[PDB]
């Protein structure tokens, strides 16, 4: 790693050990939003890593973001997803597709932890099938009028703004303030894990927003959504790496100190093998993530690469966390140790920002297009 | 299946649907012992299936037990482990190794739902390493004196008797201990990932005196009793794992038939079809292993390797099936509105208790090789 | 297991150890059809097991067949597939769908190892897509006229008769071999099961009598599908034999190979590999026997046959792989039988319906059970 | 990738396409050592990639070697192992541990494809247990006398020199082995019969039998008792070569399956229109790209003079298991055509299998990884 990125890593790891490890159990048990910690992170630049310093951000790159995301998620996975949604899914598309004015109004006040945003694509009847949005935007006067329900929205209860995708005929993106007349929140979902982040429906009933609330041009929405998810996928890959790293750390320390049949568990061959496979899966997932980050930072294509990273990391996080429980034994099954929380948090990384199935379809599609292109050059 | 085992399956299915399915979510949410339902199961003979009627049991066999155990656990996994501990781990060793008088005293009042037992082998410093028991039993006058802590005892807070293993020096012995009794305190209930309706806690013995006739079998038989008990228990846990797997698969199939994506049900996607075929294969395979082990036990044939195979297969299937059930549900899989996330949490214990998967592999390997050496 | 089935197991084991184990390497190395051993098997009844003794069969059941199949295949995988093709794919449909006269003409002469048969469904352009058959049968007078090429036909170069599927919409036909209008393609050069022959059947204006049709016109696809259900139990069992011999090999070796001061079997890792192998095999055998018993009791067994074949074939590949790994360097050379088991195992995931087709068949039945 | 490494990649691909692809079926079928092709590779620097130009080498690095190895092995797996043995196992130790005079005598004439070497560590009695060498070397006057059988020596029947490991001191149990440079032929050395192998059949494998074999005193590479260390550090490098070989086998297997799947029809469409086929292909691509990044990390650590034992073991482990899984799935996608020699898939499956065994089995790799993982946590 570069020197800068090494220092960043140490700052983030110190933060995580100081501020996140001591609350992780509480945040999870009580489904508690980590308010004070998100705000401190805001001051550190972690909620706006890839945002130009001129717009109020850290002025860093996606590799730095990937590194920071891992270290944060290692401390608290919920804190990780909150940070990832703000960077990749909220601020991301606004920097990419927004006017100078939209950036001033909707980026800058959301860079410091005073306000955060959210991303609303999924609906109760469709999440993988993104283009099947039934939520409608209709132009009427100096306004777009929004009607429908978005589902599963991370940060719904804490967000001051949302990038919302609505059918205009055919999908468009809109900047929506929160709260706003004609927008109500559903009840907070009761989740298996990442319990400190809020997840709730967004309910639009003749919600009016000004005409310049549209992000990009009408019909650009599906493309805005897909490109934003490419970036988001790197963030989720990093979160999954943090979850996996901390689960592995937990297994190693335990197994070194737990005695069985006369010696530490780490004298048993089978334990060494579990641990070696855990380390291989994690390091492999990490390199795929950094590849995808560096490609994005060099303005090269990264769709296949982000899908691979998210896929590899999420499945490693679930495998590794399972094996951490197994190595701990009975201690793995109770809330006295952190391993059972790891297994619970890990499990969402295979679902959100495109299920594993979707990721494979994306990779396959890009694989097959690349070979078809190479074939055509002959003709 | 025999006509009689078909009628049992239906009785159990009908009972789980009426009595367990409606309470499963609350039991899990509140960590709440299903006391009324256990008493009802007691009355149906389900807490003493392989006990002779003359001792107040159902007079059935281990095949019937595995079937009933699967149907119960399909309904509620916690009720499952509670039924299994009483049947296999508590009542089982007393039927196998007890005197006639011991069976009348310690089996018969635990055959009907009013009293249940527990099994206490594991300790804080040792669970897989069973023979490392540092709980001590010392002969003093008219009593055995017990000192030490047992850990992870399922049914600790509701149990009226325990089979406790303690070092007396072939250095371990098995003891019938009443609960409550002077010198015994319970630890705090464990806060578990799943099977939250079952209680789990430490048994703490300080100068705990029990009569000399409390010993089960002869002194030094303890390790053997424990190991042969776990063999029977493992068929019970395999059957619980099957029930968790079956209900997770039922959940995924009903959901996928009704959820639309890209114009049609999820079950029209080839990928989803493949998930469900793998799930069905793993489950049916595990069930046959389980039934093989039960039938061997029933015909008074060895079944150590076969019970370990069943427990290993079933339990790893439960975890794989329940994971895939969540995946098929999508977002709905990650929330308590659906039961998928509960099956995932419940399935996970089955790879740990009554011998970890690693312990299972070592047992299977040991018996494999003996079979080649005797050929 | 019944005592009758217990005795059959020992006869087949005895036979395999005397007649098959000593030639397995040669059969494989030289791609050599094991003609003398197949004749002896014919004399024992192994090539006509589920056939009534009135038609010269053994008069046994599919459970007996699956046991015998596993013992033969443990001895030599090519002898196993030759025997399975004759029992399940040739004689099977003729028994189930043929007339009295058809049985006497086409079964009775093929029950004793003098004459064996074959089953021709696949074509160069379609194997999984079995209904896509482009070979044609036209009715010209008191004959059928066949035109087209069938592909991958096991026993092609040794068979005296074939059950051939032709588009008429598909029908089944008994074709004698040799016959005017029929020629054989070159033998395939295979990764494994090299002692069985595999080749194309090429029909050019091939004329056969009108009474050659098996069942009614249009029944062909159903006859083919019901045949492959039976065949799948056979391949399951072939696969169990390969797997079993691979595991026998590994255990003997590991007990007697020293490393770091003890046998390999003293290493915890080797014990785990062995435990997983035994678990995969034993579970696959139970699925396989469930399918054979459902068939013997006239119960549906499509899904169960599919599960048995899928489980058994995937176990044969995983176990043979681990057999090579336990042997180390010795696993990679022809001095040991492990590399041959790896090569033989691999076909069982492909023929009689690929693993992917098995999963589709299983899923279809599963969903219908819930409807 | 640097422009230089991009040129090299194209050179090796072109060579492979021009010289290796057309001989691979024959080399495999007939167990034929591809001597003309190895000589040409020699002229291009491929047999001495990390050797300085001043000793007659290509003057490049291990990243270049890894890239070159993958392209060579894609064309012919046997040519790949022949090249890897010469680079990593023969030349490697001489460059790392040899004197100036040893480099001139034993490196320089083995850099051009006229003479290649071999590496003799394993014995009939022991491979994984490398330290149990019973072949002996006794100091007799001004000479060393060797007695014993080495087993499994790649290039045995074509080599003009060997790096040979022999027991020189059974009293000092951790300084027990020494390394020796031995010419081929030499009085006292005879070869065993060539092994009949599942795959990589163009390479020779056979026993080296020493009986009263006297070699001069300056034949010892490094100090007496250093042999086990020289051998282990040599295998660390070799593992990067073998990982690259395995990538090449996996890549050609994947190329094969994709071409077939796009062009084979079933149920009225190409196989690639089936989801399950797309899934098979996505998993293949992910396993390969992941293994490649692990390999490049290890090569890069070596080239930067950093520790790479764990990383080399991870790479060899990931690549070798990917090659076997990918080649297995290539056969499955071809269906019947996958089982016959008319297509190359069955050969890729046979070649891939060796990569899980030699230069330290998969089991040894996991023990190595676990050991270094644990040491990191302790430090
Ligand atoms: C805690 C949580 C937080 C979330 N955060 C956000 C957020 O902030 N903003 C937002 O917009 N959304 C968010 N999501 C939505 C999330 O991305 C979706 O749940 C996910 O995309 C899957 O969509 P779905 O739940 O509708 O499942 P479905 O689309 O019904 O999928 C069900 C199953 O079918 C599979 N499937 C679907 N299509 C195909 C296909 N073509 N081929 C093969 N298989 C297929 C899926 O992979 C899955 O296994 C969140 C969800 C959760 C649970
Ligand atoms: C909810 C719950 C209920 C339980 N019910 C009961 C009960 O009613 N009564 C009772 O006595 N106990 C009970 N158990 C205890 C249970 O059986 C043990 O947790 C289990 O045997 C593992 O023992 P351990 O927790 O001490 O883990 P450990 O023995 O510390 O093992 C930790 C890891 O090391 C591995 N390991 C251990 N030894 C070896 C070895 N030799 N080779 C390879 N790997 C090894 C294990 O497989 C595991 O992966 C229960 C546990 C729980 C969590
Ligand atoms: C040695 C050998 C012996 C054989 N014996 C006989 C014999 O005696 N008689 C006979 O008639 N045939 C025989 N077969 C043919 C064998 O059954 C076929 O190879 C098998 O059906 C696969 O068909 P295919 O080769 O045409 O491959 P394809 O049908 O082209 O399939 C290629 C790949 O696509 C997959 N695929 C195809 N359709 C689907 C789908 N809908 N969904 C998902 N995946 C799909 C396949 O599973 C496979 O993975 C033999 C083959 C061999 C190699
Ligand atoms: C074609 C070929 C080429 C080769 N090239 C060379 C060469 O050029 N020079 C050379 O010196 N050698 C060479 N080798 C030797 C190769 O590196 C060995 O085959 C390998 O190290 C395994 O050694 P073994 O065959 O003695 O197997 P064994 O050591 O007998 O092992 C057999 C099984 O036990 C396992 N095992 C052994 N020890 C342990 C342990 N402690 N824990 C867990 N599992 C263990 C192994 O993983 C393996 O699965 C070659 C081998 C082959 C087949
Ligand atoms: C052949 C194939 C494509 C079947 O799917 P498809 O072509 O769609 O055929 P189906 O959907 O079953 O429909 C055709 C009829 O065959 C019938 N059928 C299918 N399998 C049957 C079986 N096992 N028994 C009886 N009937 C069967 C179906 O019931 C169906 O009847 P209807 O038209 O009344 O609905 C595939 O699923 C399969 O099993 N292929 C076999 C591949 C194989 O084994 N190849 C190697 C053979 S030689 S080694």
């Amino acid at each position: 790693l570069p020197e800068t990125h090494q220092m960043l890593l140490q700052t983030c790891r110190d933060f995580a050990e100081k501020e996140l490890f001591p609350i992780a159990a509480q945040v999870d048990k009580e489904h508690l939003f980590p308010a004070a910690q998100v705000k401190k992170m805001g001051g550190l630049g972690l909620l706006a890593m890839d945002v130009p310093e001129e717009l109020g951000g850290a002025g860093l790159d996606y590799l730095a973001y990937a590194i920071a995301m891992e270290e944060i998620s290692r401390g608290c996975a919920s804190t990780g997803v909150i940070m990832s949604v703000n960077n990749s899914l909220y601020l991301g598309p606004i920097l990419k597709f927004g006017s100078k004015e939209q950036k001033q109004a909707w980026v800058t006040p959301f860079t410091s932890g005073d306000k955060i945003g959210c991303f609303a694509l999924s609906e109760p009847g469709n999440g993988s099938d993104a283009g099947a949005a039934s939520t409608t935007a209709r132009a009427e006067g100096d306004s777009w009028v929004l009607n429908g329900t978005k589902a599963w929205i991370t940060n719904a209860w804490e967000a001051s703004a949302a990038v919302v995708f609505a059918s205009t005929d055919s999908i468009s993106a809109f900047l929506v303030p929160m709260p706003t007349p004609g927008l109500t929140l559903g009840k907070k979902e009761d989740k298996l894990g990442i319990r400190g982040s809020s997840t709730a429906n967004l309910i639009f009933e003749d919600c009016r927003i000004p005409k310049d609330s549209i992000l990009g041009e009408p019909g650009m929405g599906f493309k805005i959504a897909m490109q934003t998810l490419d970036m988001g996928r790197i963030g989720i890959a990093s979160q999954a790496l943090g979850i996996a790293q901390t689960a592995l750390d937990c297994a190693v320390n335990y197994a070194e100190n737990r005695m069985a049949f006369g010696a530490p568990l780490t004298k048993l061959q089978v334990i060494q093998f579990k641990l070696a496979d855990m380390a291989l899966a994690l390091e492999s997932a990490r390199l795929l993530t950094w590849r995808a980050a560096m490609l994005k930072d060099n303005k090269k294509p990264f769709i296949k690469e982000a899908a691979m990273a998210k896929l590899a990391a999420s499945e490693a996080a679930t495998a590794i966390s399972h094996q951490a429980i197994q190595i701990l034994g009975g201690m793995g099954y109770v809330t006295e140790m952190p391993a059972e929380r790891h297994y619970r948090d890990a499990r969402i990384t295979e679902i959100y920002e495109g299920t594993s199935e979707i990721q494979r379809l994306v990779i396959a599609g890009h694989l097959l297009r690349s070979y078809r292109s190479a074939e055509n050059l002959y003709f």
